């Protein structure tokens, strides 16, 4: 029997450690106990910022990372922060994982990646009430890598922090708000900080589960099959999961703590894709400077899309 460490970043609530469970648990069964995982919630072992690094040198054998924490290194798989029309984290979660096995791209080689998954669609969660584009003109938003990028092209102010950090930045007045999905109104009790929720149905924030490529390496033929066997199928069961919670989460915040939802006029709506539009060709340019072709990616994206 090998025993792996599994590290992940925010509190045992919320869904990257939700499915981190589910995944050792799978793990388990498949393997008939040969494979067992220690999990590490809470940023215990390794936290937000040196997941990647710590990971690769060995200080845990597998991770959890939000690909938007990293700028610049991930120029193929950020294509997922911009805004690709998801409705749903079970959808974006599979394309993720589709596009990332069947393009297999070099900013990722140096870890062996697990599986992959995304949040549910970004909304807006603030301490007053966001009703129109106007209300967010130079309001200090919560955001990472490019879901901060969108925020600045909607006249907000951007400030960039990892998921743990941001309670505190809220309670304390160094941010107004936050730009994510909405499990984290009760899994982070959000409901009692941010009172007000605005749609946006915006990008979502994709997710690396990533083991040293050492450890993976000292794994049997027949232990890797299973684990890559359950890469396809727990992206899905992870996007379905976060997909209910987020309702579930809505629910309680409305009715136990007296969260209001606010929905902007059409023409805000219209205004806020045209203005996001250039991330694309921002995106687009960043890939090939780095030698990678955004062509070929987005081709894959709009298939994948199509197949699904
Ligand atoms: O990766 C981030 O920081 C996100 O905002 C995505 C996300 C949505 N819900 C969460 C719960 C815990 C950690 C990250 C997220």
């Amino acid at each position: 029997p090998v025993t792996l460490n599994y590290a992940n970043f925010p509190p045992a609530s919320t869904f990257p450690c939700i499915q981190m469970e589910q995944w050792a648990h799978e793990v388990r069964t498949r393997t008939r106990g040969k494979v067992d995982v220690l999990t590490y919630p809470g940023g215990t072992l390794l936290g937000a910022r040196n997941m990647l690094r710590g990971v690769m040198s060995g200080q845990a054998d597998i991770g959890c990372i939000s690909l938007a924490y990293h700028p610049g290194v991930f120029p193929v798989m950020s294509v997922f922060e911009l805004p690709l029309g998801f409705t749903s984290a079970e959808a974006a979660s599979s394309v993720l994982w589709e596009l990332y096995s069947g393009l297999r791209p070099a900013e990722l080689e140096r870890v062996k990646v697990l599986t992959m998954f995304t949040s549910a669609p970004s909304h807006f969660m603030t301490v007053t009430p966001v009703r129109s584009l106007r209300d967010l003109q130079g309001m200090e938003i919560r955001g990472a890598g490019t879901l901060s990028a969108i925020l600045e092209k909607l006249g907000a102010t951007p400030v960039s922090m990892p998921m743990p950090e941001v309670p505190e930045a809220v309670q304390k007045g160094i941010i107004k708000g936050l730009f994510t999905s909405l499990d984290v109104m009760k899994d982070m009790n959000f409901a009692e900080m941010t009172g007000h929720v605005t749609r946006a149905d915006q990008a979502v924030y994709p997710f690396a589960v990533i083991m040293n490529r050492e450890a993976w390496e000292r794994l049997s033929p027949d232990v890797q099959q299973v684990l890559d066997g359950l890469a396809a199928e727990h992206a899905a069961w992870t996007g379905r999961y976060l997909d209910a919670h987020v309702q579930d989460s809505m629910r309680w915040a409305e009715e136990k703590h007296g969260v209001q939802v606010h929905t902007l006029p059409e023409e805000d709506i219209a205004a806020m894709r045209r203005s996001v539009q250039p991330l694309f060709d921002a995106w687009a340019q960043r890939a090939a400077d780095k030698g990678a072709d955004p062509d070929a990616v987005m081709r894959t994206v709009d298939a994948l899309k199509a197949q699904y």
